[PDB]
């Protein structure tokens, strides 16, 4: 039928009927904007960004709410749709208030993400901080050491106290990585293009770095014996250590960049040579000519430039200074020359300038350091005449000025006074400024000041294939400007090499400019970290460093003080994405009203900001139509429309479940989830696909992390439905806990002593062997938790077998659900995927409260779901239900053939009367063609499960598709623990403890000792081992504790409630050193069973466990079910001894007794809920 | 369509409406014999090796010439289909020379 073939945007597509055009274009990779669209709920039609032009319809049709037909023509980028989307986005931006990026990053010329790496330092991830920094420059330590930090001026912490020392943190992290493992960023595969870079300054080095990172081959031609440019030959040693720069350039050279020294372009190698032999040329020559005194007698011997003097100082040449030195100028050159001459044996140095101290262009810190060192300032003075004798200059004549009106740049103009003064000197150094010289390079256009003329935004000179940047274009400026220009020019050159030149253009962000000190009166005040500066005694005579780098403690203390000004949703916000894509300006107005809120919702998990809302309605639609709590709703009309909780109450006082679906469907930053880490940040986080470790539903999750810290959890919308509950969303926060154990401890004299892993292994094996020797067989019980993977449970069973015991148990499993004795397998007879096609679902227990994602799925399915009444708590009512089902005409012959003991059961129910409600429920179950039963194991006794199985068996609604019993378990791998044999009841363990038969216990991940009776039972032991993550109540009373890792650091598999085996992948490396599987493998190697890796364990599981045959090549990335990869159990008969269902009479039953929680993680979550 | 989804041979499959059960089983890697079937032309119904057992229908249905519906249970290796295919292949082999 050429499956519904359509034509969109000129292309021909094959799609499926009943879809939406938006879904089809997403399937075939065509981008159509949308904000209020979600495929799992009904269309809303609010934004209007998804309008497309369909031939035959005079008006625009929304692609989110129209069905694909055969042979329709669609256009998504016509002028009408473009202007409609532009208008909608302009109207949306007229009410949106926020900071897309913090002021500190926007003030930096290179746009380095200061908030991101400051926050990453505050979380203790230094390598990730350097990975953030090195996306914008290749030399972070030097730049952090010398930058005048314009970013630090714009920091909003200035509104409270001194701002964050951003540059010192950058230098600290760069030095910590240089002393440790040097980072090399990944490179694209080689493209074969050749780029020649003239000059190895910051601009040239940055261009070469960012061009070699794109696969090209870069060669640097340098006119000096060492690389660095004015960072080497202009910055003195006591401010920037040259060894640091040499090490950084060596790191860059290790990437494959060839630097050719002693080669001057124009004098030694012509530029035509580079033009002919290379695919691109980038000129980063910089400004290297000293301005003269611009006065009479400036050519006299004894007057030298500041730049040449500094270069001669750097090359360790022979210089002459004499006693008295006069430096003319006020920039950074004058300061550096003055202090260098002070360190070079000059007894007195004088600085001469024309404006006030307050109008010096140098930094105030450098001026104060120079004043402390001993250089005297001579003020309000300009050059007049240089007086000398016999070709030697000894005096400088000058005029005295006076203060005048401020200029347009904010500095007071000097005015002459007519007073002359002469100054004695032995050397005069002119440090007025630098000027660009082009040298012998020809056919390059230059401006009136000597700078290279380039096309703005494209960095192209008059000559083709030749580019320029840095001080050659902007004149003398700070180093970060040169780095930014080099990076932008590298991007432009890379685009040019691909055949299409695109100019560099800035981006649009939302910014807020009304923040004042009165808005930050609730913040605490913390003093800034002072810098340790060497005393003025040693500074005046030596060239060593005057300041020391931050220590780790100081860096943490400084970094934990940021305010997090930026938006946390920036890297996933769609409003800003469409604003950048559709060229919409974010500048505000004054008359238009953006309503500013004074909201206060201190919910511990959910954050709502009404200012960033776009009224897409996804959050309220999800919370009503899926979750069903309806904790939020719309209030008002028009501009007063706002989404807010029930009766304007706080979200904590309403029916909210903190599931986080409203957070996960929001397209902007209005709804946000709270922070799992120590200090959360806006960042591009790595994602790992795993499954939830709390319930038997086993929802797939994506763990978003940065380094060794997990930051958030999101649903997996591709492989599952994409729903989560509070435990899945906010439950991985124990992986970052600082109270986790790190090394095993052995008790001696009543105190725990830290031991090595080998000593721990020896101690546990020898003590277990001693217990076995002293008390014989069956003296050891193995108590495990159902949270462990399949391989760890199999290895624990192997350890139980090899230690000569049969007591393997769990407090959570506590003997299983009782369905095993009737049908043969203690497992669900149907999968979750069959809840969609059933026509009746009967729920037993609190399925909604305990496993809520299953309730979401049942509600979205729309099938008729009837809950078992609460006023029927005893099983006499279930016996009445059985009698009512029997009276409705069941086939007795088939149930006589396929079951054992049907006649006795029928005789037992002979005198049972039937009530009306029971009759109605029985009728509803009887007329249903394909009825399912969903039983919550947390709130239903085993005998009720047996009676429900009897009801399903006698009606013949079991053993086939879309009919049976679905049983949801308490924990993630309760089914796996059942399938490995951990099905012994706990009462046997208690009795064996109190009868003296059991002398030792091995507890893996459980906390039985939190209750007084079990603690009293454990106190009568002889040797107890606890494997746990935390020093719980049980581990305190043990004789030996071994740490465990969390579910974010383990590789393995989990068996779902419906017998589905899902792979669990490790996001971060084990913080204790060894995984649980490794610990069990070494213990079994000590006991004499040899396993190497997880493949051997999986092969052993396949070859020893009966129903997991095929796990060796199972490919757990797809759907794997353990009974012969079948969704339905008992298709060819039950799995009992005689292939018949075993029906046995059950007695009178009291009200259900609520079960307890024994897994340490699941009680830690409950206790940590109360902390906020 | 929400999800046209079927259950064949115990497994749960997601399919597309308007197809044949033979095409769906080939899509999901389930082997059903066929000799006179081609997806690009009309069904013929000659060999009979494509018969499957569908719940609700008392007689065998040919998977090459039936449309896939929602929530149907299909068995392709029951004893009746096995003996039918064995008989058909025994009758075919009674005239084949080579
Ligand atoms: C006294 C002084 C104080 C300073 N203080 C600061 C400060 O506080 N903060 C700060 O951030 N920066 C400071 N700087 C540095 C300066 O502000 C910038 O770092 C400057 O922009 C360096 O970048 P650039 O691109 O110009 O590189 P350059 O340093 O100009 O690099 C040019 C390179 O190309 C080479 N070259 C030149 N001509 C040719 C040719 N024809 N062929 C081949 N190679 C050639 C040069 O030898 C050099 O290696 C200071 C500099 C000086 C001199
Ligand atoms: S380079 Fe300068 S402006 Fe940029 S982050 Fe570092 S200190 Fe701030
Ligand atoms: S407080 Fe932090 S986020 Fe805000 S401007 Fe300062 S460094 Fe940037
Ligand atoms: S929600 Fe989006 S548009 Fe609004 S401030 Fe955050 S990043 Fe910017
Ligand atoms: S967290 Fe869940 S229940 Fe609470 S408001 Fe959001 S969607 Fe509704
Ligand atoms: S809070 Fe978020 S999801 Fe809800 S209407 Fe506003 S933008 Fe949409
Ligand atoms: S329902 Fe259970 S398995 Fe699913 S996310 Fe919640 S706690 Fe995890
Ligand atoms: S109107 Fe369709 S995406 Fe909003
Ligand atoms: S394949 Fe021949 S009858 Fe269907």
């Amino acid at each position: 039928m050429s499956k519904i073939s359509i034509n969109i945007n000129g292309r021909e597509l094959v799609v499926s009927a009943g879809q939406t055009i938006l879904q089809a274009a997403a399937e075939h990779g065509i981008e159509i904007p949308h904000l209020c669209h979600d495929e799992r709920i009904q269309p809303y039609g609010a934004c209007g960004l998804c309008v497309v032009e369909v031939e035959g319809s005079p008006k625009l049709v929304r692609s989110c709410a129209t069905s694909v037909q055969n042979g329709q023509v669609i256009r998504t980028d016509t002028s009408r749709t473009v202007v409609a989307r532009k208008t909608a986005l302009q109207l949306l931006a007229s009410d949106h208030r926020g900071d897309c990026r913090p002021p500190c990053m926007l003030a930096c010329p290179a746009q380095t993400d200061c908030q991101g790496y400051v926050g990453l330092i505050a979380n203790g991830q230094y390598e990730e901080a350097l990975k953030l920094i090195k996306d914008k420059m290749p030399i972070p330590a030097s730049i952090g050491k010398i930058c005048p930090h314009p970013c630090e001026t714009a920091c909003r912490r200035e509104l409270v106290e001194e701002p964050i020392s951003i540059a010192q943190l950058k230098s600290f992290v760069a030095e910590v990585d240089l002393n440790g493992n040097q980072y090399q960023p990944p490179m694209k595969p080689a493209t074969g293009k050749k780029v020649a870079v003239v000059g190895a300054g910051p601009a040239g080095l940055t261009a070469a770095y960012f061009l070699a990172r794109d696969g090209h081959k870069v060669v640097i031609y340098e006119a000096m014996p060492h690389p660095g440019g004015m960072l080497r030959y202009g910055i003195p040693q006591y401010r920037l250590d040259k060894a640091l720069l040499d090490a950084e350039v060596a790191l860059m050279t290790k990437m494959g960049i060839e630097i050719i020294y002693n080669t001057k372009i124009g004098d030694d190698v012509s530029l035509d040579y580079l033009h002919d032999n290379y695919d691109a040329v980038f000129l980063g020559i910089g400004s290297w000519q000293s301005q003269g005194l611009r006065c009479k007698g400036e050519d006299m011997e004894g007057v030298l430039g500041g730049i040449d003097f500094l270069r001669e100082v750097t090359m360790n040449s022979n210089i002459t200074l004499g006693g008295k030195v006069l430096v003319v100028g006020g920039g950074n050159t004058a300061m550096d020359v003055a202090r260098t001459s002070k360190r070079l044996g000059a007894e007195e140095v004088t600085i001469i300038y024309r404006r006030t101290i307050d109008e010096m262009p140098a930094e105030k810190i450098e001026i104060h350091e120079a004043q402390e060192e001993g250089v005297k300032f001579q003020l309000l003075v300009a050059p007049v005449e240089v007086l000398g004798e016999n070709g030697h200059a000894k005096a400088l004549k000058c005029e005295i000025m006076r203060l005048g009106e401020p200029d347009a740049s904010g500095r007071r103009k000097p005015e002459p006074t007519g007073e002359t003064v002469v100054y004695e000197a032995d050397r005069i150094i002119a440090a007025i400024g630098q000027k660009t010289v082009i040298g012998n390079i020809k056919d390059i256009a230059t401006d009136k000041s000597g700078n290279i003329i380039v096309n703005g935004g494209a960095f192209t000179t008059n000559r083709d294939k030749v580019f320029a940047g840095g001080d050659a274009v902007t004149g003398p400026k700070i180093a970060i400007d040169a780095i930014a220009q080099g990076k932008n020019a590298a991007q432009v050159i890379d685009s040019y090499l691909n055949g299409c030149l695109v100019p560099h253009a800035d981006s649009q962000y939302f910014t807020q400019k009304d923040i004042t000190a009165a808005d930050l009166a609730d913040r605490a005040k913390a003093p800034r970290v002072s810098l340790t500066v060497e005393d003025a005694e040693v500074r005046n005579k030596s060239f060593m460093q005057v300041a020391k780098t931050f220590t780790e403690e100081e860096a943490l203390r400084e970094s934990k003080r940021c305010l997090e000004c930026g938006c946390r949703d920036y890297f996933e916000c769609q409003l800003i994405k469409y604003i950048q894509d559709y060229d919409v300006s974010t500048e505000k107005d004054s008359q238009v009203e953006c309503h500013k809120t004074t909201e206060f919702d201190n919910h511990p998990f959910i954050e709502r900001n009404p200012d960033k809302c776009v009224l897409c309605g996804l959050c309220v639609r999800v919370c009503d139509e899926v979750v069903g709590a309806t904790a939020i709703g719309l209030v008002g009309r028009g501009f007063d429309s706002v989404i807010m909780p029930e009766f304007k109450l706080p979200l904590s006082e309403t029916a909210c479940i903190s599931c986080g679906q409203c957070v996960d469907v929001c397209p902007t930053g209005a709804c946000m989830e709270k922070q799992v880490s120590y200090k959360q940040i806006p960042a591009n986080m790595d994602s790992m696909a795993s499954v939830c470790g709390y319930c038997g539903v086993g929802c797939n999750v994506n763990i978003e992390y940065k380094g060794d810290v997990v930051f958030r959890v999101t649903p997996d919308r591709v492989n599952d439905d994409g729903w989560l509950c509070q435990r899945g969303k906010f439950g991985l926060g124990h992986a970052n806990d600082k109270a986790r154990l790190t090394a095993p401890v052995i008790k001696r004299n009543g105190q725990f002593v830290k031991v090595d892993w080998n000593e721990a292994n020896l101690e546990v094996v020898k003590r277990l062997q001693a217990v076995v020797a002293a008390y014989g067989k069956d003296s050891i019980g193995v108590v495990v938790s159902p949270r462990l993977t399949n391989e760890e449970l199999f290895l624990a069973g192997k350890l139980a077998d090899a230690v000569n015991t049969t007591i393997k148990t769990s407090y959570s499993v506590d003997g299983g659900s009782g369905l095993g004795s009737v049908l043969g397998y203690d497992a669900s007879t149907n999968s979750f995927a069959e809840l969609d096609n059933s026509d009746f679902v009967l729920t037993l227990g609190k399925v909604k409260e305990n496993h809520p994602v299953l309730d979401f799925k049942i509600r979205l399915s729309g099938v008729c779901s009837v809950a078992w009444p609460q006023s029927l708590a005893n099983t006499a009512d279930m016996k009445v239900f059985l009698k009512a089902l029997l009276n409705l005409g069941v086939d007795e012959n088939k149930v006589a053939e396929k079951t054992e003991g049907f006649a006795e059961l029928k005789a037992s129910l002979a005198d049972v009367k039937v009530s009306e409600e029971i009759q109605a429920l029985a009728q509803k179950y009887a007329k249903a063609a394909k009825p399912l039963i969903v039983i919550d194991e947390d709130t239903v006794s085993a005998e009720a499960v047996k009676l429900m199985a009897y009801a399903a068996v006698i009606t013949g609604k079991i053993g086939a598709a879309y009919r049976g019993i679905i049983l949801v378990r308490t924990k993630n791998n309760t089914q796996g623990a059942v399938d490995m044999g951990f099905v012994m009841p706990v009462s046997a363990v208690a009795q064996g403890i109190e009868s003296g038969k059991i002398k030792a216990l091995v507890v893996i991940g459980e906390d039985p000792a939190a209750y007084p009776q079990e603690s009293a039972l454990l106190q009568k032991l002889s040797f107890l081992v606890v494997y746990d993550m935390f020093m719980t109540k049980t581990a305190t009373a043990a004789d030996m504790v071994v740490p465990l890792v969390s579910s974010a650091e383990v590789n393995g598999t989990y068996t779902r409630s419906d017998r589905r085996i899902q792979a669990v992948r490790a996001a971060i490396q084990p913080k204790t050193g060894k995984a649980t599987l490794q610990i069990l493998i070494e213990t079994l190697k000590s006991l004499g069973i040899k396993y190497d890796t997880i493949a051997d364990v999986r092969a052993a599981i396949a070859s020893e466990v009966s129903n997991y045959a095929g796990m060796d090549a199972a490919d757990f990335g797809t759907t794997v079910y353990w009974p012969n990869n079948k969704n339905v159990l008992y298709t060819d008969g039950f799995a009992t001894e005689g292939q018949k269902a075993i029906l046995a009479a059950v007695g009178d039953v009291p009200v259900f007794v609520e079960k307890k929680k024994y897994d340490s993680v699941e009680m830690n979550f409950v206790n940590g809920r109360q902390s906020l």
